[PDB]
């Protein structure tokens, strides 16, 4: 599994800040927009993109405050990410897109899709944010930890002072061992402790046991939209998963219209790190089927 990141940096001004993105593949056709989550960057897509770039433009931004994007003194609420990603998409002049989305990137993508349904041609998603009705529906092995993340004093000590989301949670979200080179690529945006704000605000935004109520409502709304939409859907899942257990993947594969589900084998949260070639290959092939009328 490749450890390099052989993509030239592209930058665009967005709301007075600068955002970094990968941009490879042909200039024409429908672009494929790849959205990462917490605590990753476009690096998480590095072994997926080469499967898609022969046929499609691939655009993979770093969320504001993450990767090579700027780090303004924000709270990095989900609202902030929404504002910056909306502006990012307009700054590149994107019209119609296919979305490839993960974790908080899926919350961004689905919320954008709900508001711009005529511009989304397809959605490939994995380990995505859905409402978690009670803590029992959060995986046991991760319960204590995320409950601690969702406090001000203890959670900030863990995530900001001790960098636990990078040094601990991240490798615990991959079944295979991450190498030192991979770990250094994930560490790079957060070497300065004060820059770790997004890593702490994100788990505090997760829609768990009804809180925070604003995020729960927004996530329910885009899941309702997703259930009503005929847009082509491709769902990757692994065993045991984290956000999406196999039973829920099986349920969604039937409840969501026009949904193809693909089992990647053993996987936790960063499915891209455990089976990039299957995920990349299946996305490339599915993209081709979007042009077959049937
Ligand atoms: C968008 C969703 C992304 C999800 C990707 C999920 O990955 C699965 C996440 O499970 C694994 C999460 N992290 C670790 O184990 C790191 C190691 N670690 C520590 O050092 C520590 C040190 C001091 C106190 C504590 C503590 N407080 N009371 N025990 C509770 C937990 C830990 C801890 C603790 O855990
Ligand atoms: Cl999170």
């Amino acid at each position: 599994i490749g450890t390099g990141f052989p993509f030239d940096p592209h930058y665009v001004e967005v709301l007075g800040e600068r955002m970094h993105y990968v941009d490879v593949g042909p200039r024409d056709g429908t672009p494929v927009l790849f959205l990462h989550g917490n605590p990753t960057s476009s690096y998480v897509w590095r072994n997926i993109i080469p499967h898609v770039a022969p046929t499609h433009r691939c655009i993979a931004p770093d969320l504001i405050g993450m990767g090579k994007s700027d780090k303004p003194d924000l709270g990095y609420f989900f609202d902030d990410h929404v504002r910056f990603m909306d502006a990012f998409i307009e700054a590149l002049g994107l019209e119609e897109v296919v979305l490839v989305i993960h974790d908080w990137g899926s919350a961004l993508g689905f919320h954008w899709a709900k508001r711009n349904p005529e511009r989304v041609k397809g959605i490939a998603f994995m380990e995505f944010i859905r409402p978690i009705p009670t803590w029992d529906e959060w995986p046991e092995f991760a319960r204590e930890t995320f409950q601690a993340f969702r406090t001000t004093d203890v959670g900030r000590k863990l995530i900001i002072d001790q960098n636990v989301f990078i040094e601990g949670t991240l490798p615990c979200g991959v079944v295979r061992p991450l190498t030192e080179v991979e770990m250094d690529h994930y560490r790079e945006p957060f070497l300065n402790p004060v820059d770790r704000e997004p890593l702490w605000r994100f788990p505090n935004e997760l829609p768990i046991a009804g809180e925070p109520a604003n995020i729960v409502a927004l996530v329910e709304e885009y899941m309702d939209w997703l259930h009503q939409s005929p847009v082509p859907k491709l769902l990757f899942w692994g065993t045991p998963g984290v956000l999406i257990p196999p039973a829920e993947a099986a349920r969604l594969a039937k409840s969501l219209p026009n949904c193809k589900a693909v089992d990647i084998g053993p996987g936790l949260n960063l499915l891209q790190e455990d089976n990039p070639d299957l995920i990349g290959s299946e996305i490339a092939r599915w993209l081709s089927t979007l042009e077959i009328s049937g």
